């Protein structure tokens, strides 16, 4: 009953599709035995990379599958599209640079030959190494260039460092010379916020992930990046991560910090926060099939600047797909909704 | 012709209850401002009261002003403003962060005495949340006792953590056996995180009320859910403000990832429970509009919530804006549902 084609007057573009290395989920799991996994490396992966369960075993089935079977998946639920990203938190947390890289290439590499055997059904986001960030830069222009992707996926923070700091700029720098968009994807929490996430088991998505990329997208408007760089978009997922609910607390305490003098790094912006989410700002609505907040989202960013998402294999779910399809929305909305918000952002 | 005036009196069709305003105490600030010397504070108070205490701002120094009036000021403020009535509350943290559990004690006591002789001297205008020191949660609990049969309040609130502990844990519990005795609803305010979690928000300028008030408070509300509180005691209320502390708008997701967590056994702390998380919104969990006085939020949370469960809520001192209150006078709601959100919610569910 869910086909693809778009005959129902749209295709399925999917904009936040995981997929995983076995060699990068190897080191995950080396760095659990050998104790320099983070808590939050501990949490998720020692769980989705050992637990017999049965979403755990088959989340892990269906990210290590580029090929045939993720075809299938996607043919059964009328996925036209998906925009494929290497799974969170990527090789940000590795402590070898030189594996980091390496890993990283081969990751992209892997990408992009699925890409060329499933044209029509496969889209590039690169995975990058913020703990190098011209190397990253160069990864950037490699993958614009040489490997057909759309833009990059950080999957937040970097051994508990922000994209706010200076060292990383020159990944901003590449990103607007190449014209692409940034999606920040969550992680579990650093080190130094997670605890009592993790005791009380909300450290993954169900809250800390959304804490902890909805703090990394704040503190880049905050920094002023979309001032150093106004063409720069920044994409993320789960309904805005929920800036745009806390959009009126957000704007109001903004201006009185910075009106107060009250931190070194909260100083005049040229926008307000709301600007910014209208200009700068793209959110998916992975994991929140549901359309209150999907409606929310479109009349507070614009329904130009919010688009599907399904978040497979996390969340794999043909009667989400039905509902997003069954949302009383004009056929005009739904198809910006579905697709060509998606082409537009992404350029495809 | 549409007018500045803001009257008490109620001839718009509703009062104004404001549902989550806040006090201080002189020497509760000084208790502060001796722990921020002594090295004793943790950096949430620093950011906070090192703030608010010492700040040369306009804003910093006309709140701590208004934080101290319990008299003819704040009643002016609150008559400036078409504010009939104001639920009170010892602003946060409290005496929470105490070490000395015999000040905390004596210093709450006092706080809670100083506050039931305002709301006795204008009985019309103040109404009184108790604080408590849930290091003591036995004391905590004779003082829940107390400020119901003694002081006339019609709650507690509590500042979210205590020195970063949340109310989850089983030591806890006495406060929830008290509240339930009393038959009161517990406001959770938020707090800065404790160290164990502010430092990259405090780094950011994002520790207070702009953020992380929201995360740790949200934490703390959803903490308890997926404990079980409201199985455990399926009369108990809870209100947060700020619109919920986002959880409203993560609902779908809360349901859903809670679900697969508990479907997977994924954490021996996360077990199935009687209703899920809409079901515990809808019957348990009240909300508050403090710091949020824009419409789509509101009616997106009144739609989830039910209109019944979500009231306004000015955040005096910290956030007074006579121009919030004209926006909320004049929303595209119908009268009736405008009259529960400015009055007679906060009147059932504060037994007013
Ligand atoms: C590790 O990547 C993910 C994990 C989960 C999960 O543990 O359920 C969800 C999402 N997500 O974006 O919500 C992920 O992409
Ligand atoms: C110390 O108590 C508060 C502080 C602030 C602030 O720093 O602006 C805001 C709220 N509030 O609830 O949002 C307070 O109650
Ligand atoms: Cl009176
Ligand atoms: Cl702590
Ligand atoms: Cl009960
Ligand atoms: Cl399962
Ligand atoms: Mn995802
Ligand atoms: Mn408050």
């Amino acid at each position: 009953d869910l086909k693809t084609g778009g005959e129902q007057g749209y295709l399925r573009i999917a904009t936040e599709e995981a997929f995983a290395t076995r060699e990068i989920i190897d080191v995950y799991l080396r760095m659990i035995r050998d104790g320099t996994a983070d808590k939050g490396m501990v949490s998720l992966w020692g769980f989705y990379a050992q637990s017999p369960s049965e979403r755990a075993t088959q989340i892990l089935e269906r990210l290590l599958d580029l090929g045939e079977r993720r075809i299938a998946d996607m043919d059964a639920t009328g996925i036209d599209k998906a925009i494929l990203a290497l799974t969170s938190p990527g090789v940000q947390p590795l402590h070898d640079l030189d594996e980091a890289r390496t890993l990283a290439t081969r990751a992209n590499d892997t990408l992009a030959d699925a890409c060329q055997k499933y044209p029509d059904r496969f889209i590039g986001m690169g995975t990058v190494a913020p703990q190098d960030p011209e190397w990253s830069a160069r990864e950037i222009h490699r993958g614009a260039r040489e490997l057909g992707f759309k833009g990059i996926q950080i999957n937040s923070h970097t051994q508990g460092r922000y994209l706010d700091e200076e060292f990383f700029d020159p990944i901003f720098r590449a990103l607007v010379e190449v014209d692409q968009p940034l999606y920040i994807h969550p992680a579990t929490s650093p080190d130094s916020m997670i605890d009592p996430m993790l005791e009380a088991g909300l450290d993954g998505a169900i809250f800390g992930f959304g804490v902890e990329t909805g703090m990394h997208l704040l503190r880049l408007i905050t920094i002023g990046i979309f001032d150093k760089y106004p063409s720069l978009q920044i994409m993320v997922g789960h309904m805005g991560e929920a800036l745009p609910y806390w959009l009126y607390r957000l704007d109001y305490m903004h201006q009185a910090g910075v009106r107060s003098q009250r931190y070194e790094r909260m100083k005049p912006l040229k926008k307000t926060i709301e600007g910014y989410l209208k200009s700068n700002v793209l959110v998916t609505n992975s994991g929140v099939a549901w359309e209150p907040a999907i409606k929310f989202c479109q009349q507070v960013m614009g329904e130009d600047r919010v688009m599907y998402a399904m978040d497979y294999p996390y969340q794999y779910v043909a009667d989400e797909v039905r509902a997003m399809d069954a949302m009383d929305m004009s056929a005009q909305t739904k198809k910006k909704f579905f697709q060509t918000n998606a082409e537009k952002w992404f350029k495809l």
